[PDB]
């Protein structure tokens, strides 16, 4: 930690390049319009909400950036990638309005978007696809997302894919936000990868929502301490220009001592008081500090401001960051939350227009009028002129990429569509599919395989020697090894999955990891990715409750599909066979990066269990995409049932089919369900449409176009809800579901599938029971089956075990 | 960052108090048994798994702790709280076997737990309730969990609840694991809270799973830098005793330089070569370092060891840690992964037998025998003697607390059971229920309210005046304010929710936060909390997609209930009324902390919207707990339907009930569903039982007991699946579900409820549609209603909007 003063002394401060007086005029107009936007919204009494105090504290920081640093998207690259602090959006909207990018009607529709001419509360690309770029309001995601975005830009340059050297990634963070583990938890990576294209700007107003971040301490010193120890360049912007002569003439060193020892709580106490109070409780602490202001009026003492409010100090910081290489820079900007709002922290708006010399008539204040600058005026010309020198306006977003990719056809995956002679797994199939893609001239180098330490577990060692590991193992390596860091790997995946938009450079990431540590562990990031319109593949390996058999309770995933189905634009599949993996990957590729450019991302669970992989049934492709298709029907004269399975359990459902036919003369229709979730969504969509068009021909759910009315049984390696979700749409009166509800445990696959009541034996007993209720077979046949299969009808429900 | 040598120079290293040679003999037996356990499992060829290399690198570190530091649970306190690294469990079992706490057959059932006499792969309290205590195999959860556990212990002492001062919290971490954002993301908290009762022990073997943590850098220096910067006491245990005369004899300083400059990757390379290579490639870098080992044999060179393998060095670190006050300590122990396993990490078994002088003859080696120490033997006496001086054995766990609490009766919540004068919300009801509890003498001081910088939004400032904020606002304060840190708050809640076991002191935490940032953001901790048998309340405030109307995409929660239902022992409710919240909190209090001592935790979503709160109907208590009860029956002679609602949307389904009756003569049965999930679980249990008892009379799901066969419509503020999950159990032919699928956005509650198609007009249209489909009414009247209600039948499905 260093003294509690500016890192950059006046002698090293560069001359400010802009017109300070003009800038303030424009800035006061942006401040005013931001407050008018939120106040007008409140007057509606619709509980819309909105913030003002935060932007008031950081307005000048953003202003210096818009006038002198921020590069907009241009012909060469995506420009500077700015992660705006989420709740200061009114200020962003106010500047956009001033630049003529938004209308007054839009501002009057702040937080009222349903009808189409409004503005979102926060940065949400999904809601305003041509404006916002990075979703940051869920605190903590912005910092880590920015770290991996900066690292990805360097990756694109090192790989010879795009010269991103002129782009800088700015992450505007709150100080309270720095307590989120995700906020400082990965800062060490910025130093390992020398991210000198990354700048963290922390708004240190010393406050969060309920109170001071650390009243009894000094948050700025805490931040400096850990960032410095993590190897970052730290620049503190503590005090305004009025303090220079004071610090300059104090030869005793007491003013610094005093600044150092005063804690955050007392500093916040001063800003609530007045000049006389500061003379007494701060400077009055020591004779030498009291002597520095003896000649000052209380009004002059009260004028002393924090550094983050002085354009000259701010500029110095951003310019120095720009020059700093070999590591990332964090700017700790000292500010006042609620700055210039005074009291308010209908005549208090009067106070604001007085404080910022806002050009609003006093008999007009009542109408809460927006201020604009006419074309031809000093302000309008200056506003636009600075932006043009910086390539235009931001934030802005391009919804689609421009180039045309020559994607592999399904036949290019032809090997995976045939019967495999050796027993392999769906993960092995996934890797083989990747290799096919790695042979396509159009996308081979746009692929971005990502792993979190674990590569040997998924047998990815082969691609290693083939395409290498990224290590600026050299800077041309293609695979991103993020170590034991699922969140970091997910942010790398997100940066890659949205490159088509931010850089107009489509990249196709495949992040493979232990499924349990997917949505369950990084779900907030997965929701954010949906908002950011990510297009890529998330591969949940070692999936299924009973399949990763020895690992137990914290590894056995029997519910990730329940978590993924909550994300509207995530398309989830649980394939049992290699040919299904091939058809699903090809389709996703085509939907996301083909001419359609669909804004969806994929989640495919894969397995670590080897078994026989049959050839793809002729004509089964569309059924695989849609979610279900019939494998075969087995004959039998004593009854008929429908058996559905997915993932690793399908082969056991087929085994049940052979038993039912040969031991009981019960025939059946056997279906491979590649996506219960897509089938459920389709069914929900059909019934919604039907409800809304009562006079028209009812739409039939896709699952009902494949299944018939015979009693059905479904079994999967996930909790019952995964298959039970399509109940409404199944055209049979009987639909029994087996699943892996309950905490996992260590044992052999055979023992877990029996414990979780999902194996062939339970499918047979479940099927026989449906026939027995129909009076087709004797109930004792079901009872004798339970006995012969060694089923404990009275053991505790696995969910409670 | 300091030089690459031990922090504690030999001149300051205390005398080691144990018998090194006897300890080595015991440790050798433990290493062998750990290895035999895993190899024996391996021979089964059931893909059971298990690790050996990691424990081999850390065994001595744990050995010194078991012999000289680890306090076991005792009469005064719960002993030291040890977060054992998950995958070194085989060594913990090996030792427990040796202390005679586990049997040979149990070791033979390593990773086979279904039949009841086996051992879990990793620390899982749920699976071994009397043995393991803290779930650590999900990397990164252990370190942050340990930080807040240490903090909770200080809270208990300060509140005057228990003298926990002799307890130390040890977190055994891997160096690869430190990359998880959760691993270092909260370390500044240990400094702010002066947690001198916390010790982080990082095993720096420089390797993770697929390679070195950072081969081109120095992970130990990286960790020292950030931890020192965060304010911790850092102790590096780098080199063994054989290096001392050497560092002393060098006066050029060339060794220290050489040690500082060599990078992780090369050190790993030396541990593969041999004395010859190291003397030329390490000492052979400068003539002065070569000179120091000039008179050494290559074999003497090869015997140089890393500090984490030397008991004398390990002891000094732990002793220094134990004495330190004012801050937490982190011990960076330098070790060799796969230590002594040569060949890999009967020829291999022969080698480790020889390497560690294991008392196993050549004749017995192929039997892969377990070693034991007979009573009376030197080894048996010392193993037990050291543990007795340290109060017993660990790990061990007490599943239930001993004291009897005198819980408040439902009658004590009587005010909340009556109709309310003022319009209030379920969140206000929750706060009042807490106030009832705060009056109960038996539990008032055991309550632990937890907030994450959102107290103001939840209107909890009334509680502050009452019980205060813990800030050691004084260290007697009862409320834990964790700031903007959901993971941290969740970890505090976990420590408190598990105090009943750990400290035999029941504490009842209530963590309230924005529901969106619950399971979605800290889901992995929530699953681990289930493993740890947490008993507490998670309150998801500002919940429902349409109810937190102005916040938008990343705040509007229409799916946390879909995430929470994946946890077997989490009981979730979405109440509409103040009386339902009181009945629910009373039942949860009683189930978890009453005589039953049920191992479950509660999740209740509450609202920020005020509306009329009526009186609880006479006798509805049991239905409220079960998940559903009939609120009212409205007459109508043109038709009859059943309407179900929960949360904030129930109010709306009741308005639709009124409209249907007044405008269409359609009668209805209206039900409040306080828990679709408990109803779904009950339906599944009934169906599972029915399947398993074919000869018995079928059991009826509770929801089917409550409902009838009249066409049904359900609407909630959550995605459709939340209500669809009970389809199988609803005894009516038609069951239409309305829900908030899709991404949230900003607008008025009215506009959002129309957009998500869950408001009264949609419930009415859904209901008329079922009647028309049956013939009760004309299809033209459903068409006229769609128009009358200004419903756009062709707007995009909200899921896609
Ligand atoms: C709904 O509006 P809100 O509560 O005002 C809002 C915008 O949602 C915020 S703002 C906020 C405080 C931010 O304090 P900081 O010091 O970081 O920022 P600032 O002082 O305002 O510059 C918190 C905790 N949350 C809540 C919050 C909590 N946790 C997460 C993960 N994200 C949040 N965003
Ligand atoms: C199936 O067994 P496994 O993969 O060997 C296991 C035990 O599951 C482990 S162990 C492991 C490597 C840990 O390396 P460390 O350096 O931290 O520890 P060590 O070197 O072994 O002393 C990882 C990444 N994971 C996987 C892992 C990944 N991500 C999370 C969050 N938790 C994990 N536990
Ligand atoms: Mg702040
Ligand atoms: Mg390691």
């Amino acid at each position: 930690i260093s003294n509690y003063i500016n890192t950059i002394p006046v002698e090293e401060q560069p001359e400010y390049p802009g017109n300070l007086e003009l800038e303030r005029r424009i800035r006061s107009a942006i401040r005013w319009n931001a407050i008018m936007t939120v106040l007008r919204a409140s007057k509606k009494d619709l509980e819309l909400g909105g913030h003002m105090a935060s932007f008031q504290s950081s307005a000048t920081i953003y202003d210096v950036c818009f006038n002198h640093f921020f590069r907009a998207r241009n012909e060469q690259d995506g420009g500077d990638l700015v992660y705006f602090q989420g709740h200061i959006s009114p200020g962003v909207y106010a500047r956009a309005f001033l630049e003529g990018r938004l209308t007054q009607e839009q501002l009057d529709n702040f937080r009222q978007e349903v009808h189409g001419n409004g503005l979102s509360s926060y940065p949400h690309p999904k809601l305003m696809p041509e404006f916002w770029q990075f979703p940051t309001v869920s605190m903590g995601l912005g910092p880590i997302g920015a770290i991996y975005q900066a690292k990805f830009l360097k990756y694109l340059e090192h790989r010879g894919l795009k010269d991103t050297s002129k782009q800088t990634v700015y992450a505007f963070l709150g100080d309270g936000e720095m307590d989120e583990p995700e906020s400082k938890g990965a800062i060490t990576i910025a130093t390992r990868e020398k991210l000198d294209n990354l700048v963290f700007v922390i708004n240190c107003n010393l406050q969060r929502l309920d109170g001071p971040v650390t009243g009894n301490g000094k948050i700025i010193n805490e931040l400096e301490g850990i960032f410095e120890g993590a190897g970052w360049n730290v620049i503190k912007v503590m005090w305004g220009s009025r303090w220079d002569e004071l610090l300059r003439k104090d030869t005793s060193g007491k003013l610094i001592q005093l600044m150092n020892e005063t804690v955050d709580g007392d500093y916040q106490t001063f800003k609530s008081k007045d000049g006389a109070y500061v003379r007494e409780h701060f400077f009055g602490k020591y004779p030498e500090t009291a002597a520095l202001v003896a000649d000052w009026t209380d009004e002059q003492i009260w004028a002393l401001n924090r550094g983050g409010h002085d354009p000259k100090k701010i500029y110095a910081a951003f310019k120095k960051a720009q020059e700093t290489k070999g590591k990332a820079t964090v700017i700790l900007a000292h500010t006042i939350k609620g700055y210039g709002m005074g009291d308010a922290a209908m005549d208090g708006v009067r106070h604001i227009r007085d404080r910022f010399n806002v050009p609003v008539s006093d008999a007009d204040i009542e109408k809460l009028p927006y201020i604009t600058f006419p074309e031809g005026s000093e302000e309008h010309t200056y506003l636009h002129a600075q932006r043009q020198k910086l390539h235009g306006y931001l934030p802005s977003r391009q919804p689609n990429f421009t180039e045309k990719l020559e994607l592999p056809s399904l036949q290019d995956f032809g090997a995976l569509l045939e019967e495999q002679s050796k027993e392999i797994s769906t993960t092995i199939a996934f890797v083989r599919a990747l290799n096919v893609m790695l042979k396509n001239k159009s996308i081979k180098d746009r692929l971005v395989p990502i792993i979190a330490d674990e590569a040997r577990t998924f047998g990815m060692e082969g691609l290693f020697r083939q395409i290498g590991i990224y290590s600026p193992e050299d800077e041309k390596g293609q695979i991103l090894q993020e170590g034991i860091n699922e969140l970091g790997a997910g942010c790398s995946w997100l940066a890659a999955a949205t490159s088509y938009s931010t850089n107009n450079l489509p990249m196709i990431p495949f992040y493979i990891y232990y499924s349990m540590f997917g949505f369950q562990r990084i779900g907030d990031l997965c929701w954010a990715a949906g908002d950011q319109q990510a297009r890529g593949f998330l591969i949940g390996g070692t999936s299924g409750r009973t399949t990763l058999n020895g690992e137990g309770l914290q590894h056995e995933d029997g519910h990730s599909h329940i978590q993924s189905l909550t994300i509207p634009n995530c398309i989830s599949y649980d394939p049992a066979y290699a040919y299904e993996v091939a058809v699903i990957m090809h389709d996703g590729l085509e939907r996301m990066y083909g001419e359609k450019q669909e804004n969806v991302y994929y989640y495919i669970t894969t397995l670590n269990e080897n078994y026989h992989m049959p050839a793809m049934p002729e004509g089964a492709e569309e059924g695989i995409r849609k979610g279900i298709y019939k494998l075969e029907t087995i004959e039998g004269s004593k009854g008929k049932v429908q058996l559905l399975g997915s993932g690793s359990i399908l082969r056991h459902v087929r085994e049940a089919a052979e038993i039912l036919a040969k031991d009981y003369g019960v025939g059946s229709d056997v279906y491979s369900v590649t996506s219960f979730t897509e089938l459920a969504r389709d069914g929900q969509d059909c019934e919604r449409w039907n409800m809304l068009h009562p006079l028209e021909t009812p739409r039939v759910p896709y699952i009902a176009q494949v299944m018939n009315d015979a009693p059905a049984v479904a079994s999967t390696d996930y909790m019952k809800l995964f298959a039970e979700q399509v109940r409404t749409y199944v055209p049979a009166d009987d639909y029994r579901v087996l699943g892996t509800d309950g905490f996992g445990r260590s044992d052999s696959r055979e023992n877990l599938r029996h414990h979780f009541e999902v194996d062939a034996s339970y499918v047979v007993v479940a099927a026989l029971g449906e026939l027995a209720k129909r009076g087709e077979i004797d109930k004792k046949v079901v009872a004798d089956a339970i006995a012969k299969f060694n089923i404990d009808a009275d053991k505790v429900n696995p969910r409670l075990a």
